[PDB]
């Protein structure tokens, strides 16, 4: 159900070389609460290009609650789609809540890189991000 304690999905962004905004992926339900990959250019003098991959994990971003929270511990991906030894993955760990509710890296990957036709994170001009989470919820499991 969508009260799952953890769950894996992918987003893949078209037309990738094009890409001029942040975009968000369809809700992942894991405790009942909806989680989204974000993904956005972002500036970085020292990259090649001065451009790289941002790449977030955001929960729960549309409700107004104020009264929320859920410890995760996920793997943010781009799939190599050739061989998926060469995936580039990090790890995060984050109590998100109200005022935190997205993580993840702004330098995620050259653009360079990830546009380079010949490395296996692109085909088509599209790129397949993924997230594996795994979240806690609070409960009324207590004894006196
Ligand atoms: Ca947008
Ligand atoms: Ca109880």
């Amino acid at each position: 159900t969508s009260w799952r304690s953890e769950a894996t999905f992918q987003f893949t962004v078209e037309r990738f070389s094009r890409l001029s905004e942040s975009v968000l992926s369809p809700p992942c339900f894991v405790r009942n609460l909806p989680w989204k990959i974000m993904v956005m250019p972002r500036f970085y003098p020292d990259r090649p290009h001065q451009k790289s991959v941002g790449f977030f994990l955001q929960c729960n971003a549309e409700s107004d609650s104020t009264s929320w929270s859920c410890h995760a511990q996920a793997v943010l991906k781009i799939i190599n789609y050739r061989d998926d030894e060469k995936s580039f993955s990090r790890r995060i760990s984050h109590l998100f809540f109200h005022k935190e509710n997205d993580w993840g890296f702004s330098n995620f990957m050259a653009w360079s890189e990830v546009t380079d036709p010949e490395k296996g994170f692109i085909d088509d001009d599209k790129v397949t991000f993924e997230v594996f989470v795994q979240a806690d919820a609070p409960h009324g499991v207590a004894w006196d």
